[PDB]
DNA sequence: CCGTTTTGTGG
């Protein structure tokens, strides 16, 4: 996720 | 050590 906590997706 | 959709990054 994100960053942070990718994306998604990437 | 974290974190869902795609196979990854600054926090």
């Amino acid at each position: 996720t994100x960053p942070g906590v990718t994306x998604p997706g990437v």
